């Protein structure tokens, strides 16, 4: 037996990846919890044996006791022998405790056990907020574990909270949520931040049609019931940073990252500013650096070095089939030789660089095939902080 | 004209989003920038007009000027009237200025903009380490930037660290980096960790048969040149926590999260533990409220309130459709009556949720379909810090 788990990523269907997809489509058997109808009926086409996980919870149940559960009635077929696929919506191991539960169990009984990464909801919000965790840095909390353990902020760098329309709730209700603890998580974030920061109430576009809630508000606002009401199982919160923190450029100088004795201006940021946060100073998008650099495109010619794609349909072919097909990857991984042998109109360099297997041999052998005479010549919470 | 911006995950094809590649395949242009061959090769079957922006980086040449012109490439055919696609390989806006860049420039000039999310190397640290970033807790640092700011680590939490393979190199070289500054990082790991705390040298596979390298060092070891060596453009630390935080009991009964006046184990953590890390106390896979919750299955029935899925064919196509079809979902949001009119074999109830639009009546619609009788009666670096 084995178990793989997989994502659908957020927003319905099209957020899954392709591996995902073909994974889901090989199993014997599939656990799913998803939270978008048409997901999981895009799912129930894909593979004929399905069970969906989201019958386990119930009102007034621990959903600690709905993901064993879960864990159980994946690993219950593991165990029979079979090659089970779990699905959770989002990235499978993001704020999923089952997932993570049943992996670790498969794995201590001998059993092989993977998971495939997906699109999260902070990837989503990174992305409909067009904010780089980068800059200036993220941290990314459960609510209810920030609060029960008291963990630090950073004020410098971007907060992310997941699970804030479940404070301190152990609990599930079909109705959904009674938030009413919420008011202590604002409490902290007022005692952190102050009642007038910013904070955004972030719900991704659940079906490819809608629009995402983004909306921005102060801490304060969350004190009133018509704004707090909106906050549900499906809610993050954005908090940016309340200021941000000086360059050392004695450091700089250390890291020699500009010509010897050179200081950048430490209270300056690089273009673009991120819309959520209150000001800070900002280089334009235009000055005489990007100028020059533009200029200087018009001269611009590819670089000696650089070595452009060359290889063949066949390779192309072969490689997608490795991506795609988790039955002939299975075959290439169990034996490189015999598979190589197989594959229709590869070049005896192709050949033998796929028999090899090896990424420096592979990518050569992609940037190696002459092409020219020339060249030739809505409650879905999955963790609980108990 | 328009800027879409997509990803394509990290390991090759099969990590791209379904929505990706048909936004891909939509596109009267494509700009890319990935690292690996079978990828390029794959979008460039999938839209007849595409520009490496690879070309474009080059030695001794500031990568803040490579990105400039990325963004640059990509406004000009906007600023042309075209539909134009934006492609970074992982996530396109985690760790990336100029998609961040373009998509900022376009909004300020009236264009529409937006960003797809897509799975990062974050998300693959996720799912080949099996951590969960919830327990207890994340934080992402760009490496340089760690350094330059003196950005305070959070020791009872996950500390992830991109770029730590060119530590204030504000350059780029096609022989990949001179990482003579990795030491300026080790020193400041040291200082906050000690020699002796681990650290995992994480590189995601990108071919889909390679392994990951999840090597299980301690900080001093990468201070041996044999060690060092290895971390390059695709690695990425992760450092787990040093120690647990408390519980604080007395903010548990406040948000009672469990029954009054009781109390946790301030020092367990629950099942799994994080392989990565020093011994923690952690409750067993299956103590008195697993199994309880295991021999409660056999007694299991959907709770009342569960309501299956219970849709068409007709519907599952069209939500199908407007996830897989940028056109299609263009034309839908553009107008719900006449595009809902259009649509085959759906039932009244079905024709008037879509009219509708709202999220509420889709679902609704989704689970109302009675379907029986009884029913119906390698050197990929995209941001600097500088
Ligand atoms: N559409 C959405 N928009 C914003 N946040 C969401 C969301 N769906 C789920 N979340 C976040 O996820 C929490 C449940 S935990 C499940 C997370 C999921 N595995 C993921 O990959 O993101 C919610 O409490 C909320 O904080
Ligand atoms: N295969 C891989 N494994 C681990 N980390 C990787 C990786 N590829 C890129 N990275 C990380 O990403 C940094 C470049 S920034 C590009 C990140 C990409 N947009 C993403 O979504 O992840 C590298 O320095 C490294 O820290
Ligand atoms: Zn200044
Ligand atoms: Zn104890």
């Amino acid at each position: 037996g084995s178990l793989i788990v997989v994502g659908t990523g957020i927003e319905s269907i099209g957020q899954m990846t392709l591996q995902a997809l073909s994974y889901i489509e090989a199993a014997s058997k599939v656990f799913y919890c998803v939270i978008d109808p048409a997901t999981e009926a895009f799912i129930l086409t894909k593979n004929k044996n399905c069970v969906d996980l989201y019958q386990y919870y119930d009102n007034g149940k621990s959903r600690m006791d709905t993901y064993t559960q879960m864990a159980e009635l994946m690993l219950k077929e593991v165990r029979n022998g079979l090659d089970v696929v779990g699905v959770f919506y989002g990235h499978p191991g993001v704020f999923v405790n089952p997932s993570h539960r049943a992996l670790a169990i498969a794995r201590s009984e001998g059993y092989q056990a993977r998971m495939l990464p997906g699109v999260s909801a902070e990837d989503c919000l990174f992305a409909d907020l067009c904010i780089d965790p980068s800059n200036p840095g993220c941290l990314t909390y459960e609510a209810s574990d920030f609060l029960i353990r008291e963990r630090p902020v950073n004020v410098h760098s971007h907060l992310i909270l997941f699970q804030v329309g479940c404070v301190g709730i152990a609990d599930f209700n079909f109705s959904g949520f009674d938030n009413s603890k919420f008011t202590i998580l604002v409490d902290r974030l007022e005692q952190e931040y102050g009642p007038d920061h910013t904070v955004v109430h972030y719900i991704a576009a659940m079906m490819p049609h809608q629009d995402p809630v983004t909306d921005k508000f102060t801490i304060g606002q969350l004190r009133e019931p018509e704004i707090a009401k909106r906050v549900g199982g499906v809610s993050t919160f954005y908090i940016p940073p309340k200021a941000r923190k000086d360059i050392n450029t004695d450091i700089i100088r250390l890291l020699e990252f500009l010509p010897a004795g050179k200081v950048p201006d430490k209270h300056t940021q690089i273009y673009p500013p991120n819309q959520w946060e209150p000001d800070v100073p900002t280089l334009p998008p235009y000055g005489q650096n990007e100028q020059a650099a533009i200029t200087r495109l018009e001269a611009h010619a590819p670089p000696e070095e650089y070595q452009p794609l060359a290889t063949s349909k066949a390779m192309t072919d072969v490689m997608t089939k490795l991506a795609l097909d988790p039955k002939a990857l299975a075959e290439y991984k169990a034996d490189h030789r015999a598979f190589a042998q197989s594959v229709p109109d590869l070049t005896p360099q192709e050949r033998a660089a796929l028999e090899l297997g090896d990424s420096w041999a592979i990518r050569c052998a992609m940037k190696n095939m002459p092409s020219s005479l020339l060249e030739a010549a809505v409650i879905g919470s999955v963790v609980s902080s108990a």
